[PDB]
């Protein structure tokens, strides 16, 4: 039963309707196949905005995330990913965004 | 081969631009790691909502589910199911909602 | 190690606002359960209507696809197919679509 993946949620320097989702320690699993992994994502307020409007889930690699919201509160979100190729993930890198339509 | 998990879609109570989808049957099953699970939804006249704008997937618990609209009309959507715990799904409970962004 | 599913974004006939997903070569997949395959999209220009609004994802069968943006640049798609049934794709034919919400 792999570890869950870490990850915390902070505004787009850039564009202010980016959440940038990052990695909060080191993940190495060089694995064969396609994948499932679950993706622990902290609650902070910051995530309201993905109950506002629609949004679009980026990828930063070789891997596909399924995002979901939750039915109870704003702060939170479900996130699974599906990796391509071996998981060599830095702390501190990008694992995914999600950009918001408004 | 597991058997399919079905859901019925019902306008949400709260907000006409909801669509809740409530479990048809008991469903438990003990399982071990990140498995996918496909859902079946009945077809209603009440999921043409969903090829009219954009939507975003509401998951009701430990699990995400992926969505997906069918090329032939409008009354049928594609789901699975990514469970991340034991799945523990009683008749009438809510599995998921699909917010929609008129 | 399965192949790549390869596909080809073209404009929809009818609605502009469409981008159909045409399967390069044939595929076949005698699989059993719920299989994640890679889908391999090539880059193209037409890809950048994708990341200008929201969109819906449309499977054109019994499976379900996942797409997620790509940090970098407006010209890439990601995406995992995950089938229900065996896998019969002929070349040709349309495996998704992308209905984009201006």
């Amino acid at each position: 039963g792999t570890p869950d993946i870490i990850v915390n949620a902070q505004i787009n320097s850039e564009d202010e309707n980016v959440l940038d989702f990052i990695i909060e320690d080191e993940y190495y699993l060089k694995k064969r196949g396609v994948g499932a992994h679950i993706i622990k994502v902290a609650s902070s307020p910051q995530l309201r905005l993905l109950y506002k409007n629609a949004y679009s889930t980026v990828s930063c690699g070789n891997y596909g995330v399924l995002c979901n919201l939750v039915q109870n509160g704003e702060y939170d979100l479900n996130a699974i990913m599906f990796n391509c190729a071996e998981i060599k993930l830095n702390k501190g890198q990008m694992l995914f965004q999600t950009k918001i339509w408004r």
